[PDB]
């Protein structure tokens, strides 16, 4: 039993639910929250200007020191740092951006790194203002996720549209 509440479930391992995946973190303090990171780990916009606002910056200034270290992640790949006030831990995953014209293909990859983490709460990989479609986003997560996944859909639109269509 976990303290995830008011999720549908999709799948055996897979839950959805609309909410702010900030409200979420803050309340539930899961031990891993997924950030959609990009390869820069500069987080400006979407889930991961977001979450960087809700720690009022640490986010931002831990993730400098990191890429000051090891340089950028790889599209697909992905690294664990501080929750901050959110979660114990930060997965920071990178999608490929559509927008950046980058191969949609890698997503099933970037997906892949939430098999590391028994429980995670994450938000859709590559869709929002990464340019995927968000139901193809939806099923390859179902199709490659076998952890337990709790999914924060921030637009009430989208996640209406997501289980209506969920196969
Ligand atoms: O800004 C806040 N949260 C917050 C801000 C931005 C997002 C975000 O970009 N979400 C994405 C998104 C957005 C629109 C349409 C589709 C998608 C799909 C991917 C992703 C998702 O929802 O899975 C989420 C939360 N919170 C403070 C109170 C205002």
């Amino acid at each position: 039993v976990n303290s995830f509440s008011g999720y549908l479930k999709l799948t055996d391992n897979v839950y959805i639910k609309n909410a702010d995946i900030v409200e979420e973190a803050k309340k539930v303090k899961p031990t891993v929250v997924v950030n959609a990171a990009n390869v820069y780990l500069k987080h400006g916009g979407g889930v991961a200007g977001a979450l960087n606002k809700a720690t009022n910056n640490a986010m931002q200034v831990e993730s400098d020191d990191y890429i000051a270290t090891n340089g950028p992640l790889k599209v697909g790949g992905s690294c664990v740092l501080s929750g901050h006030n959110l979660a114990k831990h930060c997965l920071h995953v990178v999608g490929p951006n559509v927008n950046k014209g980058e191969d949609i293909q890698l997503l099933k990859s970037a997906y892949e790194n939430f098999n590391q983490h028994e429980v995670l709460l994450a938000p859709l990989l590559s869709a929002g203002i990464f340019g995927a479609d968000p139901i193809h986003s939806l099923r390859v997560c179902v199709d490659t996720v076998r952890t337990n996944v709790y999914l924060a859909v921030f637009d009430k639109n989208l996640y209406d549209k997501l289980v209506s269509s969920f196969l």
